[PDB]
């Protein structure tokens, strides 16, 4: 790590802190992140693993840093997160083609992901990173106060063993937030996430979500609240994207949208690639 100079912290994490960095040797502006623990074998794998999983719309892992019984990720560096950037277009909204068009890259980042069998589990504007060309990568994933605002309905009720689904519900949540320029479930506990859930999109039963009573954390004394419209949730939006929408937030992780079907969906028949206009 006597390598790197440290610039500046960008961010705390799960895994761990994150500087900007800038390589000794290459002259490299680099992101570099000191995992928060010596290192299991098992870990060394799972990252060896991540160093390979390379696509556009995934933020490169440079090098993996295992000395001195330490481990540091070195990763490609990006100039802004989505958070400083929808935070920064809060009065005007950002421009319905640049939401599409990063919807549109990062499902496509979440479909070779989940085509390697690889998932996010995170997903939240802070780890969204954007560069002046309008492109948006995938950021902090692979190596499996907390935000629950993007957590899929069977996280919070127990699953253990759940699928590449919860990226897409993650996204979704995101997507809703893009659009209304609000937080769609800003819950501030797991029981308050969920019931915010339940409050828009009604309380989950056999009809909607075979199992869903048998779950983990299910509760037959949960209330019962009646759906509401996704007119109601997401105005102004369009009917193709608010059709979109509803299949990235189906209970029923089953029928919840694949990453590649919503690639297909009517919504991106217009997609383009705006620049936007970023205040660095
Ligand atoms: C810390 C938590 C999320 C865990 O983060 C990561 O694991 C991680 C991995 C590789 C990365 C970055 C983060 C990163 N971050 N860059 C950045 C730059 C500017 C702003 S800001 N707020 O707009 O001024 C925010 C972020 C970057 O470039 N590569």
């Amino acid at each position: 790590m006597e390598n790197f100079q440290k610039v500046e912290k960008i961010g705390e994490g799960t895994y761990g802190v994150v500087y900007k960095a800038r390589n000794k040797l290459t002259g490299e502006v680099v992101a570099l992140k000191k995992i928060r623990l010596g290192v299991p074998s098992t870990a060394i794998r799972e990252i060896s693993l991540l160093k390979e999983l390379n696509h556009p719309n995934i933020v490169k892992l440079l090098d993996v840093i295992h000395t001195e019984n330490k481990l540091y990720l070195v990763f490609e560096f990006l100039h802004q997160d989505l958070k400083k950037f929808m935070d920064a277009s809060a009065l005007t909204g950002i421009p319905l083609p640049l939401i599409k068009s990063y919807l549109f890259q990062l499902l496509q980042g979440l479909a070779f992901c989940h085509s390697h069998r690889v998932l996010h589990r995170d997903l939240k504007p802070q780890n969204l990173l954007i560069n002046t060309e309008g492109a948006i990568k995938l950021a902090d994933f692979g190596l499996a106060v907390v935000t629950l605002w993007y957590r899929a309905p069977e996280i919070l009720l127990g699953c253990k063993y759940y699928s590449t689904a919860v990226d897409i519900w993650s996204l979704g949540c995101i997507f809703a937030e893009m659009v209304t320029r609000r937080a769609l479930f800003p819950g501030d506990s797991e029981i308050d996430q969920l019931f915010r859930i339940f409050r828009t999109l009604g309380t989950p039963d056999e009809v909607v979500w075979p199992g869903v009573t048998s779950m983990p954390d299910y509760k037959p004394s949960f209330p019962k609240w009646a759906r509401q419209d996704f007119s109601k949730v997401v105005p102004p939006l369009d009917e193709d994207g608010r059709s979109l929408l509803s299949q990235m937030l189906h209970y029923d992780p089953n029928k919840r949208i694949s990453a590649k079907a919503a690639l297909a969906h009517p919504f991106f028949q217009d997609v383009t690639k705006p620049v936007p206009h970023l205040r660095l």
